[PDB]
């Protein structure tokens, strides 16, 4: 038993909000480093509840592409989660305003999306609120999805429930939860990737939200792709966003074709840089 092992300083503020906040945790003896949720539970009535339920899925998950959780720790009315730390920040930080980013690059993120929310679709889970402030990323920028609080098992027994809890987050959220009483759990979040996608590729929210009132929406279905964000983006992911950002869901394409998709299998990145020297 080696003393001191289970020692961590908190040494930076990494996100903060309604649950509480994230710190930067440091292990005082092999500076191993870890990112802990605090959540004071006293804060909301429903709090209790809403922790254990993040804490449940949690335990749920192994993945390259989610944010690993290490356990979690109560202490009186405080919960501590301890969950991987992911140096690069969020996704959303490394979306340039009005530009996005390079094409390559935001194919590799939109790749390790998939692949991520394959998994949890293949266990049950829906996660909800997908946006690039939730995407995480490693120190060799391997993206992972973060924050299971307004995540749900949509799938149990081999036998599926329709969602009808309206939640997310209005610009990425898909137009059958503003429309209809029920839904399928995973086309909402095949859409939330497509907004995804979109603000990777121009930099821009197409639409507050995809309602007709909201002219915006209302300018891509009558396929007016000459203008923003649309026009900034490339023919083949352009071709890819108009199977996603399809207002029916049951005519919205499904993640196994999506990985059938041209552009989704068009070689553009190439590997990150090796030492090399010449003779
Ligand atoms: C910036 C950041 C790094 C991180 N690593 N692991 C986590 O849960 N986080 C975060 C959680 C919430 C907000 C920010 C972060």
């Amino acid at each position: 038993a080696v003393p001191f092992v289970e020692d961590w300083d908190l040494v930076q503020t990494l996100g903060e909000g309604a649950y509480g906040e994230v710190q930067l945790a440091v292990n005082r003896v092999t500076e191993e480093a870890v990112a802990v949720k605090i959540v004071d539970m006293k804060r909301a009535v429903d709090c209790p509840e809403n922790i254990k339920k993040e804490i449940c899925i949690n335990k749920m998950l192994n993945h390259e592409n989610v944010v690993k959780f290490y356990g979690h720790r109560r202490e009186g009315n405080i919960q501590y989660l301890f969950l991987e730390y992911c140096s690069g920040g969020e996704l959303f930080d490394r979306i340039e305003p009005d530009i996005g980013m390079p094409e390559p690059d935001a194919q590799r993120f939109f790749h390790q999306l998939m692949a991520g929310v394959v998994y949890l679709h293949g266990i049950g889970i829906t996660h909800r609120d997908i946006k690039p402030e939730n995407l995480l990323l490693d120190e060799r920028d391997n993206l992972k999805i973060s924050d299971f609080g307004l995540a749900t098992v949509f799938r149990y027994n081999n036998r599926e429930r329709l969602l009808n809890k309206m939640c997310g987050t209005l610009p990425y959220v898909a137009p059958e939860l503003l429309k209809r009483r029920e839904f399928h759990a995973e086309p909402v979040d095949v859409w939330s990737c497509g907004i995804v996608l979109t603000a990777m590729l121009a930099g821009e929210l197409p639409w507050d939200q995809p309602s007709d009132s909201c002219q915006e929406y209302s300018d891509w279905k009558e396929k007016k792709t000459y203008l923003n964000p649309w026009k900034k983006i490339d023919s083949a992911p352009l071709a890819l966003l108009h199977k996603i950002l399809v207002e029916n869901p049951s005519a919205r394409i499904t993640i196994p074709d999506i990985k059938k998709d041209r552009w989704y299998n068009k070689p553009l990145k190439k590997g990150a840089k090796r030492p090399r020297v010449t003779s």
